[PDB]
Order: structure tokens, then C-alpha cells, then sequence
């Protein structure tokens, strides 16, 4: 049995790795985001 | 040796629930933002 609580806690890392994997490929689309609006919404009211 | 490990998997399943928590307010403020700049680059053109 220890080796089945082991296996699942390895399952669990393999997980979080991942949410490092997800966590990174998130905060690049918030930066890109962040400088599209940085130029848009700077850019429509002087268009305005 | 298996009751501490027992309960290093009960600490490693939230912290992986709490970036799986993270995980889906993450999209939500991307799911917050997907749709005004595909909005407002209508607006600009509109207005262009």
C-alpha cells in the first residue's frame, strides 16, 4: 500500500510540473494582452 | 514511513487544487478579456 500512496503522490507532481507548464503559458497571453490594449486603447481615443 | 508521507500527498493535492483553482481564474480573466479587443478593433474601425 505505501508504494500505491507513493504513486499518487508522484501523479500529483506530475501534475503541478504541468501547472507550472500551464502557469507560463498563461502569463505570456497576459503581458501580450496587456501591450495590444497598451496600443489600442491608447491609440482609439487619440483616434477619437 | 508511510503515515508521513500519507499526508505529504493531502499537502501536495491542494497545492496543486489551489493552481487548479488559480488555473481556472486565470482563463477566466483571459475569458474576461478575449472579447473586448476582438470588440474594439471594430470599434477603431468604425470609428476609422
Amino acid at each position: 500500500a505505501k508504494r500505491k500512496v507513493e504513486g499518487d503522490l508522484k501523479l500529483t507532481q506530475e501534475a503541478v510540473a504541468d501547472l507550472e507548464r500551464n502557469k507560463k503559458e498563461l502569463e505570456q497571453t497576459i503581458q501580450r494582452k496587456d501591450k495590444e490594449i497598451a496600443s489600442l486603447t491608447a491609440k482609439l481615443e487619440d483616434e477619437q
